[PDB]
């Protein structure tokens, strides 16, 4: 017989649990319905379904109408926005987490056990027709055709959001230190233990690392000079495991917190910018506490670093992420009134969606000169080179690509789609239209109405037969985009949850952390408060330039 | 010149932060009070302090009137109470946890590694003259004087609250998943990174553990057959690591989640009931769940477990150790409404403070014969040839010793007392009053109010020299007990934030888990929410001895 779990009979959270041979039973239990698959609404979950703008709505007025939301911004009436929206966002997200790769169930080894990414929807069950669902064909698209076709790049599509390479390269920063798939394990388990914004990426992510990278006086790290400037140390000074190209001399690589970054300029510039942050904050520290000691002086910057690293990427990251006219704000008292549970375990979902590729442009350009692909990665000497000024503000000036659409992934970096869709297939994830359920949307009713077009939404059907067996990544690049936008509806409703989670769920957002002797002193403190993209740049150098997350007008 | 922070300067939870080479300065943020000192209470906390009842007063009210609690048991004030003891009992125990050994300020490693015992208290600071504070002698009294004197039981003292050998076994075998200090790393780090009710003394610490105990058909776990009974496996058949004396044969040891529990019958014996439970756990779910797996099966079953170990350990073993009138319930749901954060990190205070050696007898009397602790403990066959049965049935039967008062320790464990009152001193601990104080109670003026009574006080107080100087773990087994009570005003307002934050900071009391589903159908949930100590014992058994936490009548 049919597995019943696999026609996603119940709707709204309810879970499918099989009985007998045959059968099955959903737990409504706090789902807000009831009924066999929880479909009938209770008196207040109709009240608020029915009461409901639609998210195309919602961007609408976030996105229009300004001299309403300058007046909002000024006024109290943001707080209780933040509180609303903050409180939201994040109740779609189970925590305690509840299923991952392993296990389709609430179970304690998929509690205890943080090698294992988390995860939103069980897996398609293996017993079953096809590879989404009991709908579409017996095979999946090839998933390097699906790129050539619909995720490979033809012309540079900008992001008419004015998004610039120095976001895209914070992003993929930002993003490696939870964001970490160990090959040996295979998919779905993560060598970011920290399972959140841990500064994995600048301290390592085990004790043996970050040692290795101390300097083990006054809090600092290890460092090197070149041409004057702090720059990161050589792995000869510091002996930690990297990935770099054979035979280029151990005195020209530089170690970092996380192995990959030698392979971006980027990467390492971040890596630089914040290693000469982390040891300015060491400074301050010992000037108002001479008292301390190493570890003392280090563990407090790390987390001055992990809350201007949030305070950041709230106010500044996600702000030009949105384009809302909503200021968003950083204050984890906002939360302190609600029942919010201050942990994060980064779900596999997340990582699927969080692939950016679109963002990297055709080539980059650095003032007058054109570095192509080849000649920009894995250049050991192209930081050193021109300094973190000339580069910070190089990629400032440099538009980036947008996200949604499709047709925008650049052949280079193409390889990486196919492997994602190759990875979504073997994680077995459930089919996309199920993931729009689940986040409080409707599903989509034809691939016609996905793209908002004719010529690529027929093909698309061509190749999968029905819009209810379309896979999770293909659906999400190829949305149609908001208007003027730099990605579609669903990227929104479904990367919030889970961003908003891991930023705010960090433990300096808790009521027990978040006081000014947690970060030694309101010096500390107020780094934290008054943090901007700006300030990180040109605190750490001679000059200040053009740093920002859209290229100027 | 002196640390500030040695005089323990700031009270009601403030924090003392070194500025200068002889400042310091406290941060009261959301303390209630104000001040240098945050001794000046707010509005609100002033208003709480005076309308407040003493904690002595209250357990007067729990322990008397029953006319007046038999009617609050049957109606709501139950519930309403339930909120209330739950709601303030968990607020003193800071979550996420903030101190371990080697960090007396909060610090992302204190808070990502898990081998460390967190902390309610910074450690006596080490540049400071007397090794408590600024009070006391300059050398701490002999611990093994200490014992000998005050710890050493000289005429076995019985517990007026009626408990038995079976509650005390119990509360070594339930302790035991949480408290496993690692002899490797030294006192301080746990090997037992569930850190609360992880059933980890039945599946194992970690997964190669329960693999090898596991018997991957039915989810179930190996076992052996001795006089038709079922009994855990030998060595044998489950090769994993144990603590057994030399030359006993393989086929004659047994295979347990703790490697210690083969040192006594009793712990034995629990791991026998709980074994038996869990396969016939198993038994149930395969009737209902045909077409579920080996991995699914077992999960569930130990969920089960946990859920039912719980309420056993809510409704029936802290029912028995508070003679409160009020009955306890377990009800996860009376913490949803308020801010609950569901994870526990077990606090090496409450490590020393459930050391409850006091409770074991001079020797064990199982029905005619009376073994002596050389002829009891190590007895790798006493299980067997009595029966599980005859074992519960002897046990309940016998009483248990006070745990408070003094002088209550047998001499053949006395040795565990010594070694930790040497413990203490090496992780220092702050002095006694100092927790008193931090766990909402004023500080002791003189040793003669601790103990009540005049002859070891004034002994107490030759070998200390002054109150404010009395060390964490004396203190609490010598202070004055409560009347007709096991133990002591101390130990009640310390353990119980500890314990409830431990059993109900478990994620299945969690909104997200604690649901029918997560227990697969109802007769997984109704074997949680019904669960009894009788129950347990006599479902796994031909017969039903008496089984209780106290001797009869
Ligand atoms: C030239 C630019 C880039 C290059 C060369 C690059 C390269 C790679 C490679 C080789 C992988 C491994 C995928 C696999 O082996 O299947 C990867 C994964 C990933 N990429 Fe990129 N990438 C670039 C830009 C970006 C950007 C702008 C983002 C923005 C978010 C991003 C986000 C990610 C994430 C989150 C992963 C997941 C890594 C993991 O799961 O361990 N990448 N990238
Ligand atoms: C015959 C009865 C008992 C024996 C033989 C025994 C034996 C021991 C031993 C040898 C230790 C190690 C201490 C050290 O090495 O410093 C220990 C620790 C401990 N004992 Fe017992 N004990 C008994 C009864 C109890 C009881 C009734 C309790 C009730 C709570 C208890 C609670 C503990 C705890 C919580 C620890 C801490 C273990 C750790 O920190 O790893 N013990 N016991
Ligand atoms: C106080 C602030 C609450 C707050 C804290 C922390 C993070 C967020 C956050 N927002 C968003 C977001 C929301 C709406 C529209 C667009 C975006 Cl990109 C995202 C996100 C979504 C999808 C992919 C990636 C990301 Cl990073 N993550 C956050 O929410 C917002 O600030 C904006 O929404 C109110
Ligand atoms: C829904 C119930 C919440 C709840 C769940 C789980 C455990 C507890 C708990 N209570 C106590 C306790 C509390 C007051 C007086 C006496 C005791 Cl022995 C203790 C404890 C204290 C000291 C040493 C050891 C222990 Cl085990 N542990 C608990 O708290 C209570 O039920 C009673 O609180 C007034
Ligand atoms: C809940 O959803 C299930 C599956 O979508 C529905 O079951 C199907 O019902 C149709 C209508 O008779 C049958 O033709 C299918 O054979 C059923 N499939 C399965 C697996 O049972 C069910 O009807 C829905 N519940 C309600 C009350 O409508
Ligand atoms: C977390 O789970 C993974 C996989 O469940 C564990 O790694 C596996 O352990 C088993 C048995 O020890 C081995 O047979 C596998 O070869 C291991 N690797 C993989 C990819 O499965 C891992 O040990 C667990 N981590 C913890 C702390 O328990
Ligand atoms: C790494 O980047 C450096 C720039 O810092 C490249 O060197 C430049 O190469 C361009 C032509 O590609 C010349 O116009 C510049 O004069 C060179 N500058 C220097 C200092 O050499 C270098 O070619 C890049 N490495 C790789 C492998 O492409
Ligand atoms: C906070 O507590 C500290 C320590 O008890 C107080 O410092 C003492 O103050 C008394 C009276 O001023 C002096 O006699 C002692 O010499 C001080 N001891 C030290 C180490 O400085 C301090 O006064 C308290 N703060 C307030 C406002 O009362
Ligand atoms: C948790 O912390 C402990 C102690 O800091 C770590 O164990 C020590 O690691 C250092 C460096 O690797 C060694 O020099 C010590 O010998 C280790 N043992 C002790 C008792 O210090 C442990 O590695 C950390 N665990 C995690 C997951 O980070
Ligand atoms: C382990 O306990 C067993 C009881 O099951 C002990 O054997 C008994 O010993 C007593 C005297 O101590 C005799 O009266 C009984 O006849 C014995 N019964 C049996 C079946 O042998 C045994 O001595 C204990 N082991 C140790 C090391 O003390």
């Amino acid at each position: 017989p049919v597995n019943p779990c696999c026609y996603y009979p119940c709707q709204h959270q309810g879970i499918c649990v099989r009985f007998g041979l045959d059968r099955y039973q959903c737990d409504c239990t706090r789902t807000g319905y009831s009924g066999p698959n929880c479909t009938i609404p209770e008196i207040w979950t109709w009240l608020r379904t029915t009461l409901r703008p639609s998210p195309s709505f919602i961007h609408f007025l976030l996105t229009h109408g300004r001299w309403l939301w300058d007046f909002v911004n000024a006024t109290f009436i943001r707080d209780t926005l933040m509180r609303l929206v903050l409180t939201v966002r994040s109740n779609l997200i189970p925590s305690p987490p509840t299923y991952n790769i392993a296990h389709d169930y609430i179970s304690w080894e998929s509690f205890s056990n943080v090698s294992y990414y988390t995860r939103i929807l069980p897996s398609v069950p293996r017993d079953c027709p096809t590879p989404m669902d009991t709908k579409g064909k017996k095979q999946l698209p090839d998933a390097e055709f699906l790129s050539r076709r619909f995720l490979l790049r033809r012309k540079f599509i900008p992001d008419p959001q004015s998004t610039n390479l120095m976001f895209a390269f914070f992003a993929q920063h930002f993003t490696h230190q939870f964001f970490k798939t160990s090959g040996k394990m295979g998919p779905g388990f993560t060598k970011a233990l920290g399972h959140g914004v841990d500064l994995g990426h600048i301290y390592g992510d085990n004790l043996e690392r970050q040692y290795q990278l101390r300097l083990f006086k006054d809090g600092k790290l290890k460092y090197q000079m070149l041409n004057g400037e702090v720059y990161p140390p050589s792995v000869e000074e510091a002996p930690v495991l990297m990935h770099y190209p054979r035979g280029i001399p151990p005195q020209s690589q530089m170690a970092v917190g996380q192995e990959v970054f030698g392979l971006l300029p980027g990467l390492m510039l971040y890596a630089t910018i914040w290693l000469r942050e982390h040891n300015r904050v060491c400074d301050l520290l010992k000037a108002e506490h001479p008292t301390w000691g190493d570890e003392q002086l280090f563990q407090t910057a790390r987390l001055i670093l992990i809350g201007e690293t949030i305070k950041i990427v709230i106010e500044e990251y996600v702000q030009q992420l949105s384009g809302y006219f909503l200021q968003l704000k950083f204050d984890p008292e906002l939360l302190f009134g609600a029942q919010f549970q201050y942990r994060n375990r980064i779900a596999m979902e997340f990582n699927q969606l969080y692939h950016w590729h679109p963002l990297m442009p055709d080539s980059f350009r650095v003032g007058p000169q054109d570095y192509s692909y080849e000649q920009f990665l894995f250049n050991t000497s192209m930081l050193v080179d021109y300094g973190v000024e000339a580069l910070v503000d190089a990629f400032s000036r440099q538009p980036a690509g947008r996200i949604g659409g499709g047709r925008n992934i650049d052949h280079h970096i193409l390889h990486v789609a196919v492997d994602v869709i190759k990875e979504s297939r073997v994680l077995r994830l459930q089919p996309f239209n199920e993931y729009r359920k689940r986040f409080g949307m409707k599903p989509y009713t034809s691939f016609q109405e996905l793209t908002g077009e004719k010529e690529m939404a027929a093909e698309l059907e061509e190749l999968y037969g029905d819009i209810d067996a379309l896979e999770f990544y293909p659906g999400l690049l190829l949305e149609k985009c908001h208007p003027n936008s730099i990605f579609g509806e669903s990227m929104i409703e479904m990367g919030a949850p889970f961003s908003l989670k891991g930023l705010l769920g960090n433990p300096i957002c808790s009521p027990e952390y978040w006081k000014a002797s947690t970060f030694g002193g309101e010096v500390g403190f107020n780094l934290v408060k008054t943090a901007t993209l700006k300030k990180l740049v040109c605190l750490n150098t001679k000059t200040c330039p053009y740093v920002s997350f859209h290229v100027p007008d």
